[PDB]
């Protein structure tokens, strides 16, 4: 893997994005990757075994996890990860397809407009990647109001003969990689602000 | 990985296809197989240890998942990623066949009845893909009735002495990821449909 | 992965092989693969959790399996995999032979013999995966009679204190995918038949 | 791969960096890459099934293993391993978005001003590194004192019903690993203050 | 992977070796390695689990199988895989040395001495593979006289309090995949001798 | 993989080493690496249900098996592995260094010192290797005295109420992968003092 290669692929082989989107976006992209792995791999593993209730009727201890924890962490960011991961994917997908395209129509100005599109297409990308970004702020709040996860929780469900309580194995760990997780998606929001702004900019300076 | 060379074997090297086809159905099948991975990761680990069933006696708990479950969620989707990836190997296969065969004679008009068999063969291959994502949309209604998963069940079969409760681990978790399969394909079916008529109205205005 | 070199691989580097051989079986094997990934990765994993019998003297459960299922399913598909993968892998080998000899030779007709071998050697590489391919269907037919995986079944050995029954956990499920693995393999005889007669008129037309 | 490519990739294609931070720094950056995929490979495996609590009410083990380890050592030294990878990442991506500027440039002196905002960029990336290891540093030194890893605990709380005695499995194993980590983190401070001082009096040299 | 590289690799280089070393027993070395493959992934998983004793005191079931398999058969082939490798190994790298030394004395008769020293090498290395296939062969036989892996078995240890029986889970199975490794290995023993024997021919036909 | 460039790669680019460096011990470190991945995998699987102690107590076993297993064998193989690869990784880095920076250069005798400096650098490398691997030699010598691991051992800690008796799984089995791993790190050593002597005499020989 060469470092040129690497940029070349990060970047959606796309002229019109700026320094912010190839460079400082690209490597919170590849961190936040990494945190996730990290986390799936060691942190979050199964996420069963880690939460534990003191019971020993079956299902109370699968019921009431999934009653507290409605979409874990780790698979929430995975999700959060491929639904911002999708727009670099299809406006790289149009950038190839105009390559391709011109490729073809070279053996048999069109230029000018071909640019124009791919800027627009590259703008929705960006806003689509914030919008998606905002979205999954707002489901992890509504599911998870405090940022640092709960250590003990009460939970009285239908198979429980009673009120039990239980334990999430590794609150102040999952604390961690979810402030880690905040704090990349919100770096993340405010690059995909300065990006849609700078290229609002260019384009009023253009004209 | 380059965008120019993924965004060629994504395409099947095919010619007649056009920027639905090669850009916004092939994100949508990359955005399903990135789903798939994670839900098999880790929503539908093992999909056994996540149902469990209040009692005591062995054989009970599987022959009620099996019952309840005849074909779980993710193999399913599985099965019709394979089934619907079936057609588009196939073409890929039949063009890149059709490339080592004029370049065969090439040492040794034809090429207009190429150009023709490999557009009816597309058109046949975007037929069954859309027959074939239709026959698992109604597999997986008939199944699965609800779009979101059961979270408790009744089962009684000749191992449970009784009538016993079932509870699904992650009845929303999985409801969330059934709602991203549902929309795929249906999105996917669109495309597929729109492929068909784009190509139909391409031929008769050529004639 | 680019097309023309993946099928360049998976063709075998073989001149003398028609379109039958290099597309549509070698679709079927790779779909025979990719449906037997699946099989262990997920429905027969293990195999022996799945298999659950109602008692609590060890080995029983072990030795009732046994008895039940001599060669499991999916390890006979792969040894199926294997004993049909070897004449593609050797005939390869000999092409790429004569393909080292030639231009060994080229530093230094024989070209007619070498055509000539390698025909034969293809053909009656053919001709083993067709036997092998009929070899395992009559194992598997005296193996498992009916298509459909047995649900349930009664057990007596010597460990076991008197007759039992054992549950197979997704009887429906491995019975869905004996059903692919048998249509597959049935289409990858019927390819070989028709690549056999195909390659004797053409020999036959020559002369 | 080759040494000259490995060597490339490493370096962060960068002209400014010299000797130390291309060759010493980059080999102890490896060997503490390598010595965390064996720690959590084998000698932190799960890290949980290795604290066992000499109790039987549930919920007492899980508790006291978070109290007594609030970030697990490997998965400090992961958080530990990306926070000092981002400079160089950064910096790699920052000087590889100047050659596509350049090159794009060169189709249409400002070349040293290139070099010098990359050198002081590089510069404070090094300073990152340096301060990001020291806070780890005295963050791994108030988490745990003594470098030896305790072997055997006492904790008391809440679900445990009285004072119990919980055993560290691999005291020992975990202590050699840990001190590898201090050492290698030791070493790339040292050497993160030698490029420091290095870079500077190159450029009161140059002046 | 092309076949030309592929078959490259396999053949290590080197020119002395004739069609059986290069082709056959070659394919003999990928079937014996899928085959080992697929017994580590599935048939012989942990290889502990599926051998019980009937017993409940800790440690009888472990010695027991210690005694009755003091070397287990699929690492045992993996032993003989890497002792027969070396060879192979060994002399790739004799024939890579001397490219480089020629390579290397290029920019500076002995090419007879480096063609005749490599063909002394590489029949040696042929004779230590024979050699150690057939002291795998003896060893395999006294520590399983039959081919077919026992069934049950009587063990009477220190910690079993007195005589039990024991089962392995899969004699079947294990008999089957051990038939497929006497048998590659008589093969790869024979093409041993063939080759040898071919070499000594060739060279007093050359005197 | 192609033969040529993966001599390159374990050679370490360098043209001082002979054929003992670039042979026959990057023989043995290969082969020594295929053994260690074979202990881990499966000899040495987590290496702690291997180990079982005849009591019921909890954290006896654990701790009885750390006094008698202060490290691992296969992780100390793998700290020796490391820290034996660590001065080819730096040499290797030392002469790639040179190639950047006579390469560099080039576009603005030295060349003699460059290579008497890496000839210096080599043999320093060669001679850390052979200390390595003797500390290692002694440190497997004072934890496991007999080559051959103990199969049954007595333990009397803290948590234990009285002395019980522990077995370890496969004393045979470890045991002959510990004579591999005892031989072939004494063939790196005897390979280390060839290596040096040679050196040392083509120095003399010089002068
Ligand atoms: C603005 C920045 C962050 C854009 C970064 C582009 C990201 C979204 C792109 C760059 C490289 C891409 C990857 C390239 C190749 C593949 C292989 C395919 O089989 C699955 C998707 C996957 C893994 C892509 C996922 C999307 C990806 C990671
Ligand atoms: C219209 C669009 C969605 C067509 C996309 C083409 C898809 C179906 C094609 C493109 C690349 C293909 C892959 C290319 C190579 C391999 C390796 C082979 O050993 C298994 C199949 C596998 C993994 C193919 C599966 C089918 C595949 C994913
Ligand atoms: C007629 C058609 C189906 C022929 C298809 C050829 C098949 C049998 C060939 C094509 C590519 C081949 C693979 C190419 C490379 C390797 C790597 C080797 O280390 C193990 C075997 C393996 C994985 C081969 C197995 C056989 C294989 C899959
Ligand atoms: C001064 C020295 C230590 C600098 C060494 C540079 C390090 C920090 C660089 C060199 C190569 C880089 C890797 C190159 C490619 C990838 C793939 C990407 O998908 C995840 C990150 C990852 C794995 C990078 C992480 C950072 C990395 C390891
Ligand atoms: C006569 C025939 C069978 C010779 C076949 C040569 C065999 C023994 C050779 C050919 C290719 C070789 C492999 C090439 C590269 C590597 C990578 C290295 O990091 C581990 C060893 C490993 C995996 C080699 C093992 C030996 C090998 C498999
Ligand atoms: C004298 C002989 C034995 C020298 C052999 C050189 C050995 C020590 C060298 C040759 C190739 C090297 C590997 C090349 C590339 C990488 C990738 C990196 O991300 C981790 C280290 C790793 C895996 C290196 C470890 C050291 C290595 C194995």
């Amino acid at each position: 893997m060469n470092w040129t290669g690497l940029y070349t692929l990060l970047s959606g082989v796309n002229r019109h994005s700026t320094a912010i989107g190839r460079v400082w976006l690209s490597v919170i992209f590849i961190f936040r990757i990494m945190v996730l792995v990290v986390a799936a791999e060691s942190v979050w593993g199964d996420e069963k075994s880690s939460f534990i209730c003191n019971t020993l009727q079956p299902g109370c201890n699968s019921v009431c996890y999934d009653q507290f924890f409605p979409i874990s962490h780790v698979r929430l960011w995975s999700l959060q990860l491929i639904l911002v991961s999708t727009p670099a994917l299809l406006v790289a997908m149009h950038v190839a397809h105009q390559q391709h395209i011109e490729k073809k129509m070279l053996r048999l100005r069109h230029k000018v407009h071909i640019s124009g599109t791919l800027w627009w297409t590259y703008v929705i990308s960006v806003v689509f990647r914030l919008l998606f970004e905002a979205v999954f702020m707002y489901v992890f709040y509504l599911l998870y109001p405090g940022y640092a996860m709960v250590r003990l929780v009460k939970c009285d469900v239908y198979p429980c003969p009673n009120t039990v309580d239980c334990f999430v194995s590794r609150p102040t760990e999952k604390t961690v990689f979810t402030v880690f997780m905040l704090a990349a998606s919100g770096i993340c929001i405010i690059l995909n602000v300065a990006e849609v702004v700078y290229l609002i900019i260019r384009a009023c300076a253009r004209r």
